[PDB]
């Protein structure tokens, strides 16, 4: 239009260029868009992308999902905000799990938003803060006894503290985010894979994740809220640079290149997970408002670096 402003190159969060760049990459990774939902969670979530790191993530599982998240600075009840917009149901079986968990420690867990392209809003994130036991985190009385019961399983394999849990509104699962104290090597790797129900993979599958691991490395593992069985697990490798990537899924080479970052310091994210429906590839990357920066200061490590959680080799 005759004098319509230009969208910004600069690297500060702009919503109207967010909008527009929403639908540029879900275009060009072949995923779907869903307009006014889309919308919908800019205008409710607006200040907590501004403030927070946002992202965008996809897999390379076919037409899967764009989706795009803000890692919070801004500290507040998102999932109220949620229910308020229309954007989530008032009668969630997984509110209450979500409660007990931000209740925990006085309230200092933090959450975040994590939302796809044609479907709204997809999980809740929270960090909890520092190394939690697994005990407080998968014994609150809002998770049901067959939950629970996984504990001991966990604690068997050292998987025996908590530092993230997302929860999925569409499947009333959890992803639990577990700090084991390594390095990983090949038997405890096929000791969590089997974990997922997952067939065997071949040698250089695990040699490339363990390649790519941190000493003390960050497992996730996704959890049936109500049977505690496990669907799936997976293997993050955080602030990947471009040159040193592992063998990726041409569709998570199309991702990051085509999704937009605006930040100083560049963030890739590679997840390898496993799971009995389908093995595939997890990919973020960095937008606005300094991802690496919120990493870091939640003592994620990056590829790379030393990789060793002292704390946490005090407690164990
Ligand atoms: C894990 O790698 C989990 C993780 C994965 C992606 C992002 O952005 C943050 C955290 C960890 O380091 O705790």
């Amino acid at each position: 239009g005759s004098h319509m402003p230009a969208l910004p190159i600069d690297q500060e969060f702009d919503c109207e260029r967010f909008r527009a760049d929403i639908r540029a990459t879900a275009a060009a990774i072949g995923a779907p868009i869903a307009h006014r939902l889309t919308d919908t969670v800019l205008e409710a979530f607006r200040d907590n992308f501004a403030q927070g790191a946002t992202l965008w993530k996809t897999t390379s599982q076919p037409g899967d999902q764009l989706s795009y998240r803000f890692f919070s600075r801004l500290k507040m009840d998102t999932v109220s905000r949620a229910i308020d917009a229309g954007l989530l149901d008032a009668a969630h079986p997984t509110l209450a799990v979500v409660d007990a968990w931000s209740s925990l420690y006085g309230g200092a867990p933090v959450q975040s938003g994590d939302f796809d392209a044609g479907r709204g809003m997809a999980k809740t994130w929270l960090y909890f803060g520092g190394l939690r036991p697994a005990e407080d985190i998968l014994t609150v009385p809002a998770l049901p006894a067959s939950v629970q019961a996984r504990l001991k399983d966990f604690l068997a394999l050292g998987l025996a503290h908590v530092r993230f849990a997302a929860v999925d509104w569409r499947h009333h699962s959890a992803n639990v985010y577990f700090r084991g104290k390594g390095p990983l090597d090949t038997v405890q790797f096929a000791r969590i894979h089997a974990l997922s129900g997952s067939t065997p993979p071949a040698a250089h599958v695990v040699e490339e994740v363990l390649a790519y691991m941190p000493e003390d490395y960050c497992v996730a593992i996704t959890l049936d809220l109500h049977s505690g069985d496990i669907e799936r697990v997976c293997f993050y490798a955080l602030k990947v640079p471009k040159n040193a990537l592992p063998r990726i899924p041409t569709r998570i080479a199309r991702f990051l290149e085509v999704a937009p970052s605006h930040d100083v310091e560049e963030c890739n994210v590679i997840g390898w997970s496993f799971g009995r429906s389908g093995d595939y590839v997890k990919a973020e990357r960095s937008y606005t408002g300094n991802m690496a920066e919120i990493l870091a200061g939640w003592n994620c490590f990056f590829h790379g670096e030393e990789g060793r959680d002292h704390d946490l080799r005090a407690l164990h």
